[PDB]
């Protein structure tokens, strides 16, 4: 019903549907075929791309990433595990 926003106590429904949602929005694909089992190449985006985009999506959860790291976790799964992360260590 209500639509939960995060409250400091995001889940990990409302940010994997993030990363998600934001790609499908950033190319305006739909977000049940994006790539959420794809990494970002499948975008056929050049390096510089992920500097601006990469650099927009953690901006928007007041967050920054490494350079290597990025390359790291190329794909939602591993992106929403590091983000949930940010609220849980272990």
């Amino acid at each position: 019903g209500h639509m939960s926003d995060l409250s400091t106590a995001p889940t990990l429904d409302s940010l994997r549907v993030w990363l998600v949602d934001c790609v499908a929005g950033h190319l305006g694909l739909d977000a049940a075929t994006i790539a959420t089992d794809l990494p970002l190449t499948s975008y056929g985006l050049d390096s510089v791309y992920a500097l601006s985009i990469a650099a927009e999506l953690e901006d928007h959860l007041d967050v920054s990433l490494d350079p290597t790291l990025i390359w790291d976790h190329p794909t939602i799964d591993a992106l929403s595990t590091a983000l949930v992360a940010e609220l849980r260590s272990a």
